[PDB]
């Protein structure tokens, strides 16, 4: 049993909601195919050694995110940017659940409402495909989405807001009141009942995957899917997009990894742990991806419109899309239910994981809130559901756009090359390779040295300085964002982002001594300190910036 649980763990942890609901509207709005080269290039380069070193960093040290930097102490600053990225995420991967929430309770009837217009929600240009350069949006699905539970049409921009939707109040009280009972009593919760949730969206992307590929339509989506656009990998946004989209669904940059792995058992193999999640990833999204463009094939066949017009690029692809699937099969309410408690599930699970990061980063930093573990995630949860408040108004998808886009875009990508750049350079990768040899019994090999080391942050800071530089002003379908969103959004970048020098400049100050032995408490373990009176520092000779 220890290989079949092994197993279900990692099955479990390898999808996240980012594979099911990020994922579809990213490689739709970056043509199909042409966003899989990316994706592939980067998950290995970047993400596989990245999602190594932070699981082996967590195992071996023993503290969360922000705790563990003490061996080069310079770098807790990239440790709070990690935590505080974690946390405005955490603002909308609520909402998205709610959204879930909501779509499961109106789900539990024999006449699903996203099928044909005639409700109140409806606007007199719904077109029913049954009863007779834009995106549509008059579809019955499209339609009861942006209606009947945003009830955007009720806002004209993010600058009209709005007050809160009362029935998305009330799912995001019952999800955020969930998150806290499963997080209050300690980070054990696993091995209890994820055995569903680890199994069911396997199964629900098979069938999906099989009653897709058998539609009218679907020849058309999956040719538009294997065909692939080179001009499109001259743009950098598909680079940009597939980076993020990476670092999201693995897990990567948010301290989730090193929180969760500092609970490991100190001979756990970290290398087998993170080439199976990539692999299980890598093809989890690819079948997504096929079944996704069958899926809007078909709708494009049945809609009478092209490829490219039949759905957003927006957070609500899934929704429009799944219920649209789901409406073509036989018993349709019983799939539905089946959808919508698994993406429940799948979103309560990746929450509490991310919430946890903040949670032990936090508490392994302070004493205090370690002893009142209760107290501190009642607060946590409360500024969470206050900040997601804000992203279930009427224009609540504007906001939810705004974070999706800055909470974790260059700022995650430099917090990851903050982490790289600081381990393998500053710590040592030589000294990384003799724990990681100390811990599971055998040294990386050179592939990932130099992963760790040249590869992985040159690809990072060149993504970083091109999406800084190839910057495109934010859109939602046909609406354009006001400038002020787009300073607004760059100050929630650099909310995160400006940390990790402040934190350096602080530390420099308030260390005692000459600048030489400033630099030298700074860049060297806390537990080493005592070779610094001793004028033996490592750093400084270049035999240790030579070293492989
Ligand atoms: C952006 N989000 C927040 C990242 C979440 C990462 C994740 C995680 C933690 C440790 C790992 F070794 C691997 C993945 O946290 C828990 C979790 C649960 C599921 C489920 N079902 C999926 C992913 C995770
Ligand atoms: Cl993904």
């Amino acid at each position: 049993g220890k290989k079949i649980d092994f197993l279900l763990s990692v099955v479990g942890f390898a999808v996240d909601l980012a594979n099911v609901w990020r994922f579809p509207y990213l490689c739709y709005k970056n043509g199909g195919g042409a966003f899989l080269i990316p994706y592939t290039l980067f998950l290995i380069i970047a993400g596989m050694p990245l999602f190594y070193m932070e699981l082996a960093l967590g195992q071996y040290n023993r503290e969360g995110a922000a705790t563990v930097w003490k061996i080069c102490p310079f770098f807790k600053g990239v440790g709070y940017a990690v935590i505080l990225i974690a946390l405005y995420v955490g603002f909308y991967y609520n909402v998205i659940i709610a959204w879930s929430l909501y779509y499961l309770f109106s789900s539990f009837t024999l006449n699903l409402p996203w099928t044909d217009c005639g409700h109140t929600w409806n606007s007199p240009n719904c077109t029913d495909p049954k009863l007779l350069y834009s995106k549509y949006k008059f579809t019955p699905a499209a339609e009861f989405y942006e209606r009947g539970v945003l009830h955007l049409h009720e806002s004209s921009g993010i600058h009209d807001i709005g007050l809160p939707q009362w029935q998305l109040l009330l799912c995001l009280m019952v999800v955020v009141i969930v998150l806290y009972f499963s997080l209050w009593k300690g980070v054990k919760t696993s091995g209890k009942v994820v055995w569903i949730t680890a199994t069911l969206p396997y199964f629900v992307l098979f069938v999906l995957l099989v009653h897709g590929v058998t539609l009218p339509g679907a020849s058309n989506g999956i040719n538009a899917y294997l065909h692939i656009d080179f001009y499109r990998l001259k743009e950098a946004t598909v680079w940009i997009d597939a980076a993020t989209q990476i670092f999201f669904s693995l897990g990567a940059g948010f301290g989730v990894l090193i929180a969760f792995a500092s609970y490991n058992k100190f001979d756990n193999n970290c290398y087998r742990d993170a080439l199976l999640t990539s692999s299980i990833n890598c093809i989890t999204s690819f079948v997504s991806g096929f079944a996704i463009f069958s899926i809007l094939g078909y709708m494009a066949h049945e809609h009478k419109v092209n490829i490219e017009d039949v759905a957003t690029e927006g957070a609500g692809l899934v929704f429009i899309l799944y219920p649209e699937a789901i409406s073509t099969l036989s018993g349709s309410t019983f799939w539905a239910v089946v959808f919508f408690v698994m993406l429940l599930a799948l979103g309560l699970d990746s929450s509490m994981g991310g919430m946890e990061a903040v949670i032990t980063g936090l508490a392994d930093d302070f004493q205090v809130l370690k002893r009142h573990r209760k107290l501190f995630t009642f607060g946590v949860t409360f500024s969470t559901f206050l900040l997601a408040l804000f992203c279930i108004t009427k224009g609540g998808i504007y906001v939810l756009t705004l974070l999706d886009t800055f909470a974790a875009g260059t700022s995650i990508l430099f917090a990851v090359l903050m982490e790289a750049i600081g381990v393998s350079w500053f710590y040592g990768v030589d000294r990384f390779s003799n724990d990681i040899q100390q811990m599971m019994g055998f040294r990386p090999g050179l592939y990932w040295r130099l992963c760790w080391k040249f590869v992985s942050p040159a690809f990072l800071l060149f993504v970083v300085v091109v999406s800084i530089i190839n910057f495109k002003p934010l859109t939602y379908d046909d609406y354009i964002f006001p400038p002020w969103a787009n300073w607004v959004g760059w100050g929630i970048a650099l909310s995160s982002m400006v940390l990790v020098p402040i934190y350096v400049i602080y530390k420099f100050l308030s260390t005692q001594g000459s600048l030489w032995e400033r630099l030298a408490y700074g860049i060297t373990p806390e537990n080493e300190h005592h070779l610094v009176a001793q004028r033996d520092i490592r750093q400084f000779q270049l035999q240790h910036w030579l070293a492989i």
